[PDB]
């Protein structure tokens, strides 16, 4: 097995805690003989059987065999892994710019050109993983961290693969997930699941980023769940009046009930509103905005 005895203290001096999850604490660190700013990841490992407390054995060397098969820019990368018997700490980028929507919330105009910039980011990062056959099931505006915000145009960076795994081809796999309103049909019924997972997500992000109002949300997490499987999604002329036609079949052409038919990363590239091939496809492109009245509403209650 490839993992250190080492000491992480002895290593590394650990410090302000960044933010903690529910079975893990991340703590930012820092490393003792290179002085580099780090993250540290310390993740309870757990007891024995029934535990309330700590993550599988086998679903924590499943989450690192994700992140070090993964290089790439547009998401984290993971520096080094220590264990010892009590945790299991990870040793990550450290990464301090805020969420995406955080950064998109002080904008006080911002293009519906502008924001294709940022949904191409996620894009490339996500189309590295598929490219690997891996699957983030967990992606929400939250996952969709910066690296730094200062900058005019900055970095994306994917975070929190607890929720990834690699896809066989034969083998199949089925579970139920995480978050009410970023969750494909397919994982809410008990239904083999794939890439296709991550891209019914994209959708939903594009179209709560270009408006604000979720598509699947309702009242009650009941109703939330039926949406989802019903497949209702409203285009409201209060939230959608300046937003384009190919924006609109952008997202309409993600949030598909089967698995066939739900476009592929690939797919979401080669598409007009990511990627056109004229002027007249750029011009109305770039003469649409994004309704951030109602954007800043409602990711204000989110905190």
């Amino acid at each position: 097995e490839p993992f250190k005895q080492q000491k992480v203290e002895d290593f590394y001096d650990i410090g302000e805690e960044l933010g903690s999850g529910q079975f893990a604490i991340v703590k930012k660190c820092r490393e003792k003989s290179t002085g580099l700013e780090y993250a540290a990841k310390f993740i309870k490992k757990r007891q024995s059987r029934a535990s309330r407390r700590g993550v599988s054995r086998e679903e924590i060397e499943r989450e690192v065999s994700i992140l070090r098969q993964v290089l790439h820019h547009n998401v984290i990368t993971l520096h080094d892994v220590y264990e010892n018997r009590t945790d299991v700490v990870l040793i990550l980028e450290l990464v301090s710019g805020g969420e995406l929507f955080d950064f998109l919330a002080q904008k006080e105009s911002l293009s519906e050109e502008e924001a294709t910039s940022f949904i191409k980011q996620i894009l490339d990062g996500v189309n590295y993983l598929h490219t690997k056959k891996i699957a983030h099931f967990d992606l929400k505006p939250e996952n969709i961290m910066l690296l730094d915000k200062n900058i005019p145009i900055p970095h994306i960076k994917l975070i929190d693969f607890g929720l990834a795994h690699e896809i066989e081809d034969g083998v199949e796999f089925k579970n139920i997930f995480g978050t009410p309103e970023f969750v494909a049909p397919e994982i809410v019924n008990y239904e083999p699941l794939g890439l296709e997972a991550d891209m019914w997500s994209i959708g939903v992000i594009t179209y709560i980023l270009l408006s604000g109002a979720s598509p699947f949300l309702g009242d009650t997490k009941q109703e939330t769940l039926a949406n989802i499987t019903a497949v209702s999604y409203d285009f409201d002329e209060e939230f959608f009046s300046q937003t384009s036609e190919l924006a609109k079949d952008f997202i309409r052409k993600l949030l598909v009930k089967e698995t066939r038919k739900r476009l592929t990363i690939q797919e979401a590239l080669r598409h007009p509103w990511i990627t056109p091939v004229d002027n007249q496809q750029a011009m109305v492109r770039r003469e649409s905005v994004v309704n951030l009245e109602n954007f800043r509403k409602q990711y204000v209650r989110r905190r």
